[PDB]
C-alpha cells in the first residue's frame, strides 16, 4: 500500500528537513535561535545559557524578522517591516535594544525603510544606508552621523550596490566594508545616470485603478554601464561639526583604461586593504594591495603589491575571481586560481611578489578556502572519489603542502558525500554541514583533535516519517561524450522495475559552471514525479559545467546555446538506450538558464523529445544584463561576436517548434531576466506559424515565489506533463 | 461535393465575399474603382465613362489606400502611408492631384504624418490637422493657414478627438466640421492635461533592445475627464498676418454647470449649426440651435431653440443621442427618440417648439433616419416580420404619415432581410445593401419609382464555389425567458442528425444595446466549427440587448454583469433540453464585453458549461473607461454605485472557476480593454488555487487583428474546444 510523495506533500512541505543555523562570536561561542529565545553556546564544554529570552519578543508589538548582536555583546538590532526588493536587496525598520538595562532604545531611532545596516566589526559602532547615502552612530543613543549627500533614487548609491552589482558582481545589496578595528569604514560608490531604463508595468492590489510602470536602471549587453568609485573613511575625526576624512583609492592604469567593475573587497589589517577589479571583457583583473600613509591619510598602492589574473581560454574565476586569503599579517595571501593544466589549485602568493606557488593540485578543483590560522588552510574540494558533485573539508599543513588531512570524508561515507563548514573566531572549532545524499546532518567539531564533539541536528523526526512512504532514489553515474566522462543522476521512482519502459523528465540547467549533478538531498518537485507519477528525473552536467576545469567549463566560451545544448540532447539520446525508457514520453523543463537551454534543445529538431516547459527563459542574449552576459559572449559588434550573439537566440529556431508540444512561462514582474524576453519568444513562435501554450503570472518576479503562484505554476506543469505523457 | 468548410478556409479566406464601394458625388453620379481605376457611372443609364484611369498611381511611397475628389470635381487626393492609431485614428501622408491640368500638385504640398484632413463641402479648400494643429489651404498649390497653436502631444487635440472621445463619443477621429458653403470651418479642442496616463509595455521587433513604454491619456470609471470646447472660425479674414477670427460657443447653463461632453455637430444652413451635449452622467442631453448674429460675428443660442432629451430609467440614445436632421430651411428636424412605450421612434421638432410629434410608432424601433427631402424620409427599421435582427428600407410620406412605404421588404425576401442604403445628394437615386441571410447583394435603384435599375454585385461567384461545400445552416427563433420573447440564432452542422447529440457553443457578445442575433451572412470561425468539427454554435440576445425598447435594453442600468449574464445561463439551460445537444458539452465564448460576460457565466457556479474562452474581457469596470462604463454604472463612489461595481467583478466569482475549463487571451498592447484587466483576473484566480490557461499575444492591440495572430487565436481557440469537446 503505502503513501507516496505526492504534490501536495510538495507544495505545503508537509516533511519538513530540518537544519541548525549558529552565529559564531567568539572563539569558542555561538548564539542559536531555539524556541524564539537566543541561546549562548560554549563549544568547549556543550553548555549554554539564554542570552535573550523570547519573552522579549513578546513585548516588541511586531514580528520580528531578523536580529543582529553587536560584537561587544552590549546591543542587539531588530529588524522588522521587512520588504523584498531584489535578490539580496530588502529595506526595513530596526530597533536597537540595550542588553545592560534591558530596554529598547527609542532616542535617535534607525530611520524606516533603511537599505542596509551593520555593526563595526568590534565594539557597537553601527554604519547603514537609508535613501542611498550612508550614516554612521557612534553610539546607539547619540545622533547619526552623514557621510554622504549625493544618494539619489536611481541615480547615485552610496553604500549599496545598484541592480546589476547587486545580481552579477557582489551577489549583494552591501557595499560598505568596516576596518577589522572599526578605525576606517570603506563604501563603494555606484553613478547609473548614464545606465538605460527598462520598464514594466506592475499591477499591484485589485483596488489600484492605474496599474505603475516600475523602472530600473538595467545594462543590457553592449550597453552603457555604471560606473563605481571607492573610498575609504577614517572614522575617527566624525563629529557633527567636522567635515568626512575620505581618500577615494582608483584602480591600477592597466584596467583604469576603459570600462571596468570593483568586484571585491578585502581588509587585510587596520592599514592595509585589497581591493580586486575586472576589466569590462572579464578575462583580466587584478588585486590592488593599499597601504595607510599615516602621515598623510591616503592610501598607497605600488606596483610590487598589484597581481594580475589573466585567462585566455575564457572568463576569469567561477561567476567572479576569487578572493584572496590573508595571513593575520598580510604579507602573504592564498588564492584559488587555475593552475596550467586547467584545474584551480590553491595558490600560495607573498604580498609583494608576483609569483606563487600551488600547494593544492589534481584533476579535480578547491571549491573555496574556509579558514586560515598561522598553521593550517581549510578548504573544500570535490577531490574525494573523483566526484564533482561531492564535496568535503580539508586541512592543509602550512609549513609542509604535502601534508593533507580529509576532515569530512570519512565520518558517514555513506550518509554524507556533500559539505559545507563554519568556523568560529580562529578556527578552533568548526560546524560540518552534510547535505547529502541522506537526510542533512550537522555536527560540531574541534580543531585541536578533530573529535566530533555532539550531534547538533540529525533529522531524526523526518526519518521516522520518510519510513511510511515511498521514496525514490537518486542515482549517480557517468557517460562518454566525444571521450570525455561526464556526470549525470536519475532520481528513479519506488520498486523502480528495470525491466519496465518509463517517462522521462529532463530537468536542465547547464549555464556556464552550472553543476546540476550532486550529491544533496533535497524533497523537490521532481522527487513527487518519481514518487506518485512513476516518471523518471534526469539531469546531465555537459560542456560548460563547471568544478572539472577549465577545458569542460570554458568549451562553451564566446558561444552560449551550443554545446550545452547539444551535450544535453545526445545524453538523452543514451539514457533513451538503457531500456528502461520509454522513448515516446521524453520531456525536458528548466528554469532561467535552463528555460533557455529547454527551448533551444526543443528548438534543435532532435526528434528525442516529445514536450518541454521554459520557465522565465533568456530567449536573446542581448536582452540579458552586461556583466552576465558580456562574461561569456563578448560585445554584440560586428568587430567583436554579433554573430553568435545573433544565431543563439530561441527564435532562431521558431520553425523547429512546429514538432513539439511547448509550455512558456514566465513572471510579468521578473526585474532579472524580462518578460520581455518571453514576450519576443512567444511573438517570433506566432510569426512562424506554431502553435504553443502560455501562462504569465502576474506580478511575480524571477522565483515566482509567492505563495500561491508557487503552488500554481507547479501545478500547471504538472498537469501539462501528464497530459504530454497520457498519465490520468 | 463532400467538402467542409475548413479552419484554412476561414482563416485565409478561400471563398471570398464580393462588395460593391461607391462614393455619390451628385444627385445621379457616383465614382466607383474597378480594376485600379476610377469610373464615374450615371445611375440614370447605367453607362460608365473613366474619371481616373489606373496606372495613373505609380506606387507613391506605398499604395494607394483610399481616394477623395474635391466637390467642385477639380482636384483628388491620394491617402497612402497608412499608419494605424487606434479604432478609428490614422495617420497618412497626402498627395493632391490636379484633375484639369492632370498634374500632380508638387510645391505646398500636405504633411507627412496628417492626422485628418478633409475637402470643403464646396469648391476645393483643404483643413487638416498636423502635430495636433488645424491647418487651412484654400488652393491646393498654395500655402496652408495655421489656425491653431496649442496642438500638444498626449494634452491638446485641435480637430481630432483624444483616446475616449474617439472611442466612447464620436466613433471617429475627426472634429472639424466645414459649413455647408465653406464659410466656416466648426472645431472642438480636448484638453487632457488632467487625465491619468494608462502605461504599458510595447515590445516593438525583436532588434529593440529595450521595451518601450506606451502612455495615452485615459480616464477609468470616475477618473478626471478630458474637457473640450467648440470653436467657429471664420475662414473669410484668414490671411499670414491676421489673426484668426473665431467664436466660442459654450453648452447651455443646465450641463455647462458640470462635467459634459459634446456628442453631436450638424450644420443647419450657412448660419445656423446645430450642437447636442450630455451631461457626465449621460442621461441628460440637449439641442442647442445657435444662430450667427452678422453684426458682431457671434453665434447665438435662445431658450426657444433647445431642445432637452432625459432617461428617468437608463442613459439617452442607444450609445449616445441620436443626431437631429434638419430640412432644407432649417425650420424644423427629425429625430429618433424613445416612445410613451420605450420604441425609438422619428418625432417631428419645430426648431423653436419643445413639443414634438411622432412620426413613426409600433413594437419595433427605426434604427437610423437615412434621407430627407421636402416631400419624403427614409429610414432604417426592423419592423418586417416584426424581428427585430433584420432591417430594411421604408419611406414617409411628411405630409401624411399614414403613407409608408417599405421600398426594400418584398425585393428578394428569402435572401434579403437586412439592408442598409446610401442615396445620391438629394435622393434622387439609392444603391441597396442586402447582407443576408443569403449571399450578399448589392443593387441600384432610382427614387422616382422605385424601379430596381441594376445588380452591382450579385456575388455568384462565391455561390458557385459554396455548391462543393458542406456548408452549415443558420436558423434563428424565439424563446419565451420569464414572460419575454427573446430571439436566438444556431448555426447547425451540414447533413445535420437528429439522434446524434452534437457539442454545443455559445458565442456572446450581450453588453448593453448588443445584438448578436440577426440575419446577417457571415463566413465565420463558426461556420468552420459547425462545417468540419460539428460543433452547433447558439448566441441568444436577452435582457440589456437592443432594438427592442427601452424596457429590455434599460434592464441592465447600474447593474452590468446581472441580467444580461443570468438570460444567457437560462437560455442555454433550455437549448440543452433539445435532443440534438449534448448537455455534457456545452462551452461558451466571447471577445470584450463576450469575455466580461463568458467569465461571469463561467464564475456563476450554474453546472451548465464545462469549458469557455474570454478574449480581451473586462474583468472590472473601475477598469474601464468613463465614458462607456458610467454610462450604464453610474459612479464608483459610495453616494452612487459603488455597490454593485464591487459584487460585478470577475474575481469575486474566482471560487467558481474550480468547477470548469477557462481559457483567458489577451493582447499586451490593447488600448482599449488594458491587459490589466487579465493581468488582474489571472492573479485572482491563482490567489483562490485555480487552474486555468492563458495565452498572451504580445503587442496586440484590442483585435489581436495581424495576419499572423488572427490565426494563431482562433487555431489556439480551436484546439482548446476540441480538447474540451474530446473531439479528435
Ligand atoms: C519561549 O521559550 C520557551 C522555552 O523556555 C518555549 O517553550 C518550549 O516550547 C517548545 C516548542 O513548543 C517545547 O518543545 C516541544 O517539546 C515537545 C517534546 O515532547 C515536542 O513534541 C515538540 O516538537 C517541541 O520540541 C518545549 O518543551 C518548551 N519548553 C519549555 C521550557 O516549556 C516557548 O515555546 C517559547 N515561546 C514562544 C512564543 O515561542
Ligand atoms: C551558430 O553558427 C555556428 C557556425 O555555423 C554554429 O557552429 C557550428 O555548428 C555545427 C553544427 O553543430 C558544427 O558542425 C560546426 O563545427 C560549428 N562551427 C563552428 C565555427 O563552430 C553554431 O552551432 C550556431 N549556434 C547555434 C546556437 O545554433
Ligand atoms: C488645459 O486645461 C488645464 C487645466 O486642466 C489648463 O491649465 C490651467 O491654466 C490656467 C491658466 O494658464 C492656470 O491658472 C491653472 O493653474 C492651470 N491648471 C493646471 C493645474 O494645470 C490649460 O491652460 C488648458 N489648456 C488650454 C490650451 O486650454
Ligand atoms: C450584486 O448584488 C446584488 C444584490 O444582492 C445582486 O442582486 C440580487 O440578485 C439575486 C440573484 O441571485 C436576486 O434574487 C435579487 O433579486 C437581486 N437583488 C437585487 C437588489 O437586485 C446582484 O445579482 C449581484 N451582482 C452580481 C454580478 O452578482
Ligand atoms: C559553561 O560552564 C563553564 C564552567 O564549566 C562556565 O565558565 C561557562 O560560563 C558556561 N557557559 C554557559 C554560558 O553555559
Ligand atoms: C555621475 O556620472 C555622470 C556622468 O555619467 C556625471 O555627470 C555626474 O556628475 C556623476 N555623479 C557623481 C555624484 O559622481
Ligand atoms: C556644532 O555647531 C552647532 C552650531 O551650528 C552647535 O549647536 C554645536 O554646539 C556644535 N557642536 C560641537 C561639536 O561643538
Ligand atoms: C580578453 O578579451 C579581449 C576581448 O575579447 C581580447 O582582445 C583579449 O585578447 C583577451 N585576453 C586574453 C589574454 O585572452
Ligand atoms: C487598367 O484597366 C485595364 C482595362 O481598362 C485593365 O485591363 C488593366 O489590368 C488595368 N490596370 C491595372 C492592372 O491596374
Ligand atoms: C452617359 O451617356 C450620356 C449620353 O447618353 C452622357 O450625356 C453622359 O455624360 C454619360 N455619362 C458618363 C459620364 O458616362
Ligand atoms: C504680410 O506681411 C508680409 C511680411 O513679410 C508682407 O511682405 C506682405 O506684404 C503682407 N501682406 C500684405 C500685402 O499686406
Ligand atoms: C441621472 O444620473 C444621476 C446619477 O449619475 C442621478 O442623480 C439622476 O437622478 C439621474 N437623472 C435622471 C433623470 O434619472
Ligand atoms: S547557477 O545556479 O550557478 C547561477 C545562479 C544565478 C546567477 C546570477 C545570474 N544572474 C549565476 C549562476
Ligand atoms: S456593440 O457591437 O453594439 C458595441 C461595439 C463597440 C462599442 C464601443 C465600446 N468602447 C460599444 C458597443
Amino acid at each position: 500500500s503505502r503513501r507516496t510523495y505526492t504534490l501536495t506533500d510538495y507544495l505545503k512541505s508537509t516533511f519538513r528537513v530540518k537544519f541548525y543555523t549558529l552565529q559564531w562570536i567568539s572563539d569558542h561561542e555561538y548564539l542559536y535561535k531555539q524556541e524564539n529565545n537566543i541561546l549562548l553556546f560554549n563549544a568547549e564544554y556543550g553548555n549554554s545559557s539564554i542570552f535573550l529570552e523570547n519573552s522579549t519578543f513578546d513585548e516588541l508589538g511586531y514580528s520580528t524578522n531578523d536580529y543582529s548582536v553587536s560584537p561587544d555583546r552590549q546591543f542587539i538590532l531588530f529588524e522588522y517591516n521587512y520588504v523584498k526588493q531584489w535578490r539580496h536587496s530588502y529595506t526595513a525598520s530596526y530597533d536597537i535594544y540595550d542588553l545592560n538595562k534591558r530596554q529598547l532604545i527609542t532616542e535617535e531611532r534607525i530611520p524606516n525603510n533603511t537599505q542596509w545596516i551593520t555593526w563595526s566589526p568590534v565594539g557597537h559602532k553601527l554604519a547603514y544606508v537609508w535613501n542611498n547615502d550612508i550614516y554612521v552612530k557612534n553610539e546607539p543613543n547619540l545622533s547619526s552621523q552623514r557621510i554622504t549627500w549625493t544618494g539619489k533614487e536611481n541615480v547615485i548609491y552610496n553604500g549599496v550596490t545598484d541592480w546589476v552589482y547587486e545580481e552579477e558582481v557582489f551577489s549583494a545589496y552591501s557595499a560598505l566594508w568596516w576596518s577589522p578595528n572599526g578605525t576606517f569604514l570603506a563604501y563603494a560608490q555606484f553613478n547609473d545616470t548614464e545606465v538605460p531604463l527598462i520598464e514594466y508595468s506592475f499591477y499591484s492590489d485589485e483596488s489600484l485603478q492605474y496599474p505603475k510602470t516600475v523602472r530600473i536602471p538595467y545594462p543590457k549587453a553592449g550597453a552603457e554601464n555604471p560606473t563605481v568609485k571607492f573610498f575609504v573613511v577614517d572614522t575617527r575625526t566624525l563629529s557633527p561639526n567636522a567635515s568626512v576624512t575620505s581618500y577615494q583609492i582608483v584602480p591600477p592604469a592597466s584596467v583604469l583604461i576603459g570600462d571596468h567593475y570593483l568586484c571585491g573587497v578585502t581588509w587585510v589589517t587596520e592599514e592595509r586593504i585589497s581591493l580586486q577589479w575586472i576589466r569590462r571583457a572579464q578575462n583580466y583583473s587584478i588585486i590592488d594591495i593599499c597601504d595607510y600613509d599615516e602621515s598623510t591619510g591616503r592610501w598607497i598602492s605600488s606596483v610590487a603589491r598589484q597581481h594580475i589574473e589573466i585567462s585566455t581560454t575564457g572568463w576569469v574565476g567561477r561567476f567572479r575571481p576569487a578572493e584572496p586569503h590573508f595571513t593575520s599579517d598580510g604579507n602573504s595571501f592564498y588564492k584559488i586560481i587555475s593552475n596550467e593544466e586547467g584545474y584551480k589549485h590553491i595558490c600560495h602568493f607573498q604580498t609583494d611578489k608576483s609569483n606563487c606557488t600551488f600547494i593544492t593540485k589534481g584533476a579535480w578543483e578547491v571549491i573555496g578556502i574556509e579558514a586560515l590560522t598561522s598553521d593550517y588552510l581549510y578548504y573544500i574540494s570535490n577531490e574525494h572519489k573523483g566526484m564533482p558533485g561531492g564535496r568535503n573539508l580539508y586541512r592543509i599543513q602550512l609549513n609542509d603542502y604535502t601534508k593533507v588531512t580529509c576532515l569530512s570524508c570519512e565520518l558517514n561515507p555513506e550518509r554524507c558525500q556533500y559539505y559545507s563548514a563554519s568556523f568560529s573566531n580562529k578556527a578552533k572549532y568548526y560546524q560540518l554541514r552534510c547535505f547529502g545524499p541522506g537526510l542533512p546532518l550537522y555536527t560540531l567539531h574541534s580543531s585541536s583533535s578533530d573529535k566530533e564533539l555532539r550531534v547538533l541536528e540529525d533529522n531524526s523526526a523526518l526519518d521516522k516519517m520518510l519510513q511510511d512512504v515511498q521514496m525514490p532514489s537518486k542515482k549517480l553515474d557517468v557517460i562518454n561524450l566525444h571521450g570525455t566522462k561526464f556526470w549525470y543522476q536519475m532520481i528513479l521512482p519506488p520498486h523502480f522495475d528495470k525491466s519496465k519502459k518509463y517517462p522521462l523528465l529532463i530537468e536542465v540547467y547547464a549555464g556556464p559552471c552550472s553543476q546540476k549533478v550532486d550529491t544533496v538531498f533535497r524533497l523537490s518537485w521532481a522527487t513527487y514525479l518519481a514518487s506518485t507519477e512513476n516518471i523518471i528525473v534526469a539531469s546531465f552536467d555537459g560542456r560548460g559545467s563547471g568544478y572539472q576545469g577549465d577545458k569542460i567549463m570554458h568549451a562553451i566560451n564566446r558561444r552560449l546555446g551550443t554545446f550545452e545544448v547539444e551535450d544535453q540532447i545526445e545524453a538523452t539520446r543514451q539514457f533513451s538506450k538503457m531500456g528502461f525508457v520509454d522513448d515516446k514520453r521524453i520531456a525536458i523543463w528548466g528554469w532561467s538558464y535552463g528555460g533557455y537551454v529547454t527551448s533551444m534543445v526543443l528548438g534543435a529538431g532532435s526528434g528525442v523529445f516529445k514536450c518541454g516547459i521554459a520557465v522565465a527563459p533568456v530567449s536573446k542574449w542581448e536582452y540579458y544584463d552586461s556583466v552576465y552576459t558580456e562574461r561569456y559572449m563578448g560585445l554584440p559588434t560586428p568587430e567583436d561576436n554579433l554573430d553568435y550573439y545573433r544565431n543563439s537566440t530561441v527564435m532562431s529556431r521558431a520553425e523547429n517548434f512546429k514538432q513539439v508540444e511547448y509550455l512558456l512561462i514566465h513572471g510579468t514582474a521578473d526585474d532579472n531576466v524580462h518578460f520581455q524576453q518571453s514576450a519576443q519568444l512567444s511573438k517570433a513562435l506566432v510569426d512562424a506559424g506554431v502553435d504553443f501554450q502560455t501562462m504569465w503570472y502576474t506580478d511575480e518576479d524571477h522565483g515566482i515565489a509567492s505563495n500561491m503562484a508557487h503552488q500554481h505554476i507547479y501545478t500547471h506543469m504538472s498537469h501539462f506533463l501528464k497530459q504530454c505523457f497520457s498519465l490520468p
